[PDB]
């Protein structure tokens, strides 16, 4: 019934502001209904964004990448690796890589969403860096499980 | 001493270059990559006085890279039961560049992790790493 929709709500359940809430949700509608939509213009928008955590924006960058055509233009920005570097807390690197074996193995939105559920905030936003990394190394809907579940906890946290 | 081996070790993989440090206050813009996090780690232990955290944060990351992040963090363990130089630069060395860079973004988050001659270890088996 859309993980589309699945994953925006999730998204948005993150994003404090109110107006920011309605421009994300309209970007990322009109991601999903293909309209007008270019990957370098989203970016550019969502680094310069006011409020938006830097997280925020490591975890919206991670989205648009992985949801908008607008590629054949090898990305991997800078503001979306440093959000989701992890932040030199070894636990959640260690965690990060455990769980990425995990999702390489998983195949679908739910399994990877239930298997991630359980990890840490930091732990899932390191994990969204490996694969940013490596947009391949794990499926489309894999990679939504994992965006779902970093949102949960970051939400579920504070 | 082990100032002079560091900075010829912090000197090992540089690109002319005009030395920087010869043993407070700020940045040095410019170019100057990966090496820039390095040589930043290296002021962070001979600058401050008995913060910032800017590319220095960034530049010793893993890479997105799941091995070395994994071994960085192993190696991280290890060198906080470390206590010397050469030991902790010999445990070091069986690592990769990437694996021992990101393992120096570790240290930094938390120096205190490691003491400053481990730490100066973990540097120099890193550049002697990378500039090999």
């Amino acid at each position: 019934h859309s993980l589309l929709t699945e994953v925006e709500t999730y998204v948005l359940s993150i994003v404090p502001s109110g107006p920011l809430k309605a421009e994300i949700a309209q970007r990322l509608e009109d991601v999903f209904a293909g309209k007008n939509t270019d990957l370098e213009v989203l970016m550019e928008w969502l680094k310069t964004r006011p409020i938006l955590s830097p997280l925020t924006k490591g975890i919206l960058g991670f989205v648009f990448t992985l949801t908008v055509p607008s590629e054949r233009g090898l990305q991997r920005r800078r503001f979306v690796q440093n959000a989701l570097n992890g932040n030199g807390d070894p636990n959640n690197m260690d965690k990060a890589v455990k769980l990425y074996r995990k999702l390489k193995r998983e195949i679908t939105f739910h399994g990877a969403k239930e298997i991630a559920l359980s990890y840490s905030a930091g732990a899932l936003a390191s994990c969204m860096g490996l694969i940013y990394n490596r947009m391949g190394a794990v499926t489309t809907e894999v990679a939504f499980g994992l965006v779902c579940a970093t949102c949960e906890q970051i939400a579920d946290s504070q």
